[PDB]
């Protein structure tokens, strides 16, 4: 059903903001602040940002109609680095493990 399907998308992301993943989660929990990190292109590239704590609240008021709609804002989030960053930078590289383990538990649900 699709209530227990949430609750599970809810356990995902529970577990993607875990200690256990802080070294390469910690960029993705919060909107990108392209004020304090100064991405002035980042809004003309990114139309469409996507963070945890954004996810977490749309879970939280039920924007998310099923577990598809819950995995199609995380792979946005993933997308979004991706499409802005050169493919060898730091970052993609921790969103890649990021995205490797929401990828295993989504699969496994
Ligand atoms: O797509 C992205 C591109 C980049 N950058 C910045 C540095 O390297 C070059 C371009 O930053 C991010 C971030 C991020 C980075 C640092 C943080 C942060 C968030 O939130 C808490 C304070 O520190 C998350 S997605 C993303």
């Amino acid at each position: 059903g699709p209530m227990e399907q949430l609750k599970c998308c809810s356990g995902i992301l529970k577990e993607m903001f875990a200690k256990k993943h802080a070294a390469y989660a910690w960029p993705f929990y919060k909107p990108v602040d392209v004020e304090a990190l100064g991405l002035h292109d980042y809004c003309d590239i990114i139309k469409h940002p996507m963070d945890m704590s954004t996810i977490k609240s749309k879970l939280e008021a039920r924007e998310y109609r099923d577990a598809q709609e819950f995995g199609a804002d995380v792979r946005l989030m993933f997308s979004n680095c991706y499409k802005y960053n050169p493919p060898d930078h730091e970052v993609v590289a921790m969103a890649r493990k990021l995205q490797d383990v929401f990828e295993m538990r989504f699969a496994k649900m």
